[PDB]
């Protein structure tokens, strides 16, 4: 083994640079190093609140990315366009890191590595795909079994259970993978209090955060996905008012331009997997927020080449 090695058992910036190159070249991180990253990141995530609360000073910025779905070469493109993560270039990845794309292992270990390196500036929120039933079907479990072992997969599953479910910036912008709730009256404190270290239930606030979608018409509808609901602009308005928020950013749906702003400004979708599954032909985007101006600034990007491995090859 002549690949990336942790230094004194810990992630460093040089390790991360070596790792990204190793992965670009289609090589595998030694199982012992992967294991160390997973055990250490479990510890880090398990100490976090279900609702991560982050203050952005006036001179600070943050980048918000939506679904990446194992599109590792596109993840590298994000970092090339927007800079590597650091204490002055923080990131939030809003769920759905794995499944569908066939470089899910490379995406997730790169994301976990950066979480370890910059724990206060590199944020990961759970998506509906960071779950066992989804991973069993949509590629990630197959990919981990192919590259490592079932035991390694079990560890990933345990780590995913500790991913926080939402993040609030400056008490003004709430970020979650899916969206808002099937019942009125949910508060930020209710979210804080969710016991998240589990597979999601098929109903209730944890399910909704990971699974719901906005709809343009007022009200709520039964979801076509078979779980959670669609929520209209009236739902969003009431939730923002009760919680003293400005707007929400969510992900969870492909958008041709990589983003959408619904509910009159109140419900933003960001989606960061361009040409999704090598077929959708969509642009992707990421968002910049600034401490002095939390209105979203969209930055679009398009797919880059990757090795010839088909989406879902491991599913
Ligand atoms: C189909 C998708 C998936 O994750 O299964 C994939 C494509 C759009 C979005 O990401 C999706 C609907 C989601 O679950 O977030
Ligand atoms: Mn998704
Ligand atoms: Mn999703």
């Amino acid at each position: 083994y002549s690949g990336p090695k942790l230094e004194d058992g810990k992630v460093t910036i040089s390790f991360m640079k070596e790792l990204m190159q190793w992965y670009k070249d289609q090589k595998k991180l030694h199982r012992k190093c992967a294991y160390q990253i997973l055990v250490q990141v479990k510890e880090v995530l398990s100490k976090l609140s279900t609702l991560v609360e982050t203050t952005l000073k006036e001179t600070e910025k943050i980048t918000v990315c939506g679904d990446t779905h194992g599109q590792f070469y596109d993840l590298l493109n994000i970092f090339e366009l927007n800079g590597l993560p650091s204490e002055t270039n923080p990131y939030i990845f809003n769920g759905d890191f794995v499944d569908r794309g066939s470089f899910s292992v490379e995406v997730i270990l790169t994301l976990f590595g950066f979480k370890l390196l910059y724990p206060d500036h590199f944020h990961l929120l759970r998506g509906n795909h960071e779950t066992d039933n989804m991973n069993q079907i949509y590629g990630f479990e197959g990919e981990v079994k192919a590259k490592y072992t079932a035991q390694m997969y079990e560890l990933f599953s345990e780590v995913f259970e500790w991913l926080p479910l939402a993040q609030c910036i400056n008490g003004k912008v709430l970020i979650m993978h899916g969206g808002l709730f099937s019942e009125d009256g949910v508060t930020l404190d209710d979210i804080r209090k969710i016991e998240r270290n589990r597979q999601p239930p098929d109903s209730g606030p944890m399910c909704d955060l990971l699974w719901s979608d906005p709809q343009p018409q007022n009200g709520r509808s039964i979801s076509k996905r078979g779980v959670s609901c669609q929520f209209g602009p009236d739902v969003t308005k009431a939730f923002l008012e009760e919680n003293n928020l400005d707007y929400i950013i969510r992900s969870h749906e492909v958008k041709a331009e990589g983003y959408e702003v619904a509910h009159g400004g109140r419900c933003v979708t960001v989606f960061s997997a361009p040409n999704y599954c090598d077929q959708m032909g969509n642009k992707a985007s990421y968002i910049h927020l600034q401490g002095s101006d939390l209105r979203p600034q969209f930055h679009q990007f398009t797919a880059v080449p990757h090795p010839n491995v088909k989406p879902m090859a491991y599913a």
